[PDB]
């Protein structure tokens, strides 16, 4: 919920429903600039247009998950610093740690509401300085 209302979010999710959930709430926090991807190499191919300014990324997912995906982009010169918000049904300790040391910026369980993902959002952009 941070003043730039038109950085664009890439979310990625295999689930169109997931996808269009996290788009509306993106929304009512006022940001709509959004683009959508239904697994890791998708959204690297739309990564790789350049322009984006946060990616939430689902956790599990066919052919590239979660993991893989935040690994790639931080691994990226030009994608490096991108903030990323790993989205999974179930906290678990290790998956938490294992985001956390592949660079995640932060970490949020589904279902999840606006504030919440309003919180999220800017708990991120005030650890990176944002
Ligand atoms: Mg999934």
């Amino acid at each position: 919920g941070m003043a730039d209302k038109e950085l664009k979010f890439l979310v990625v999710d295999d689930f169109s429903t997931m996808r269009r959930i996290v788009r509306n709430l993106l929304k009512e926090l006022g940001f709509n600039n959004v683009e959508e991807a239904e697994d890791g190499v998708d959204a690297l191919n739309k990564l790789q247009a350049g322009g984006y300014g946060f990616v939430i990324s689902d956790w599990n997912m066919p052919n590239m998950d979660g993991l893989e995906l935040l690994k790639t982009i931080r691994a990226d010169g030009a994608m490096s610093a991108l903030p990323v918000l790993m989205v999974t049904a179930e906290a678990k300790k290790e998956n938490i740690i294992a985001a956390a040391q592949a660079g995640a910026s932060g970490y949020v369980v589904k279902p999840f509401t606006a504030a919440t993902l309003e919180e999220k959002l800017n708990k991120i952009f005030e650890k990176l300085g944002m």
